[PDB]
């Protein structure tokens, strides 16, 4: 079965496109080669279209199934409940795309009469009508990078009124069920300081450890109808409202399984066969399915306590060695297997014997030292992307702040304790922001932040080791200045000259202000000041990108 079949209607815009790096008088200051920075546009979407677009065969054995059964069989251990209408509605960002029914996300949150009424119709036709097909918006991601250019990512996804009926049905099931199903090996459960000491312990507890990512050509397409129905058969296993029950049968055949799509001048575009990204399901699901194939993999490969981490498409195993050469030949049997379930990868898998190799969601485990001189590790990553990202959103306003994010989940690292924290408190404090809360996200959730409450968030996520951290590694160093070089930001010498600015600028405002002083620029003065202490319940419970989920 195709992935997707078109009909030629092209994929169109719903605004203007930049696609160039904006510049103003801050731009320089942050980075010199504009040129490298780009972001894309619908103008590529036809380069998209054709990678996306292939035959899935799938072939299905007995270790799938029988993980398959175990899976089941913890899901139907969990009790799921029906969200009421104004719940989901609470659930639903201020700025998410508007129903073409006559109102948007700020109606819905306001529980306008006309939106409640149309959602409760939308509600009442998925429980009566289990077939027709769903209509969907086919959209190019506008996204930011650097180069080496990569052609726009597609978002597929159904009307608001839709959306909010979703969260209904499957917001309690795609935020319990996977922890439960999956248990420590659910990626979105932890911190990023929490998923580093499981890394740790769980590479300890291998006599022998091995490790390897295997990441997966085009996910979301090599996701089939088979697959999308062992999803709902999943779902299905809880302790759910009989109402419930038929929304989630009703969503699953007319929505999650395929549909038509619909570009923003409202042509059809073509029809879609695998997994939509613009779905509540998206994080959950891709999770899952996932897990399962590889689980089954792992089994068919007769790899020895296998220990995986998996969040969406990405897949982390880490297991006991049984040599060098036998453990390069089971890798092979795994993607052989992998294949079959219709899922190759984009590059084949490697074996490391160590853990801070292992390159996963464009990150690793680094070491650091803390202000006792005891080895620290944490989450880091390539930072030429946020980078790139910071340059754009330096010139411009847009709807998720990278660099907020950024610095929130890489708190702990030499590039955003250096050059992020400097750079936009700078500019905060230029134009008296540092209390204008501004939204990001975490984990595909889109939160609405106070810059001011960085130190509180940053010290109960890492800890006050985030704060003094130093002697970072070699490796580590030399990746950051090389980026530097590469895109023209300053090096790190100059960002420790401006930090002392910062600093003293923030500490002179007094109150939330300087504590900001204190701890986030402690690393830029001398003789470092004494560090001690100076809700979150709900960021490291599940993963929802894609999913239409916002959060105070
Ligand atoms: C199986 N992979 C892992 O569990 C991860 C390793 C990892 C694991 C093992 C290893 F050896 C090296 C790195 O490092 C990681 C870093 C992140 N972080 N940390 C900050 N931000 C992200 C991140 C990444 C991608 C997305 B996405 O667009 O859904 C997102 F929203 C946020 C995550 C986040 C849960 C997704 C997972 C892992």
């Amino acid at each position: 079965s195709m992935s997707y079949t078109w009909t030629g209607a092209l994929i169109t815009p719903c605004a203007a496109e930049e696609s160039k790096l904006p510049i103003n008088a801050l731009s320089n200051s942050l980075l010199r080669h504009h040129n490298m920075v780009y972001a894309t546009t619908s103008r590529s979407a036809g380069q998209r279209q054709k990678k996306v677009t292939f035959d899935r065969l799938q072939v299905l054995d007995d270790h799938y199934r029988d993980v398959l059964k175990e899976m089941k069989a913890k899901a139907s251990t969990v009790k799921a409940k029906l969200l009421s209408v104004e719940e989901a509605c609470k659930l639903t960002p201020p700025h998410s795309a508007k129903s073409k029914y006559g109102y948007g996300a700020k109606d819905v949150r306001n529980l306008s009469s006309r939106a409640v009424n149309h959602i409760h119709s939308v509600w009442k036709d998925l429980l009566e009508d289990t077939v027709t097909p769903i209509d969907t918006t086919i959209m190019a991601k506008n996204e930011v990078f650097c180069v080496q250019r990569k052609p726009a990512r597609l978002i597929v996804f159904p009307d608001l009124g839709v959306r909010v009926c979703e969260k209904m049905a499957l917001y309690d099931v795609v935020s319990t069920l996977p922890q439960v199903v999956m248990g420590s090996s659910y990626g979105f459960q932890y911190s990023p300081g929490q998923r580093v000491e499981f890394l740790v312990n769980t590479w300890k507890s291998k006599k022998n450890p091995m490790g390897f990512s295997y990441d997966t050509r085009c996910f979301d397409s090599t996701v089939t109808e088979n697959d999308i129905r062992v999803e709902e058969s999943i779902y299905q296993c809880c302790d759910l409202a009989p109402e419930a029950r038929q929304a989630i049968k009703s969503l699953t055949e007319r929505l999650y399984i395929g549909g038509p799509l619909t570009n923003s001048k409202g042509q059809n575009c073509g029809y879609r066969r695998c997994r939509a990204s613009g779905v509540l399901t998206t994080s959950c699901g891709n999770t899952l399915t996932c897990y399962l194939k590889a689980s089954a993999a792992c089994r068919a490969a007769k790899l020895q306590d296998c220990t995986m981490l998996v969040n969406g498409d990405d897949l982390v195993v880490i297991c006991e060695s049984a040599g060098v050469q036998e453990d390069a030949a089971s890798l092979r049997v795994f993607t052989e297997a992998m294949t079959r379930y219709s899922a190759p990868p984009g590059d084949p898998p490697q074996p490391e014997y160590d853990l801070e190799l292992i390159t996963s969601c464009s990150s690793n485990v680094s070491v650091a030292h803390d202000a006792s001189g005891k080895r620290v590790y944490y989450l880091t990553r390539d930072p030429t992307t946020p980078l790139a990202r910071a340059a754009w959103e330096t010139a411009r306003h847009t709807p998720v702040n990278s660099w907020l994010g950024n610095i929130i989940m890489y708190a702990p690292t030499l590039w955003a304790r250096m050059i992020l924290m400097t750079h936009f408190f700078s500019i905060l404090l230029a134009q008296e922001q540092l209390e204008k809360a501004l939204d990001c996200q975490i984990y595909g959730a889109c939160y609405s932040i106070e810059p001011l409450d960085l130190p509180q968030i940053i010290e109960r996520l890492h800890g006050l080791s985030a704060f003094s951290l130093h002697s970072y590694s070699p490796g580590e160093i030399n990746r950051v200045a090389s980026c530097l070089r590469k895109l023209g930001v300053p090096p790190l010498r100059v960002w420790r000259h401006r930090a002392r600015s910062v600093r003293a600028r923030l500490l002179s405002q007094g109150g939330r202000a300087a504590t900001c002083g204190k701890y986030l620029f402690n690393w830029a003065v001398k003789t470092k000041l004494k560090l001690t202490p100076i809700d979150l319940s709900g960021w490291f419970v599940a993963g929802y990108s894609g999913g239409d989920i916002y959060h105070a």
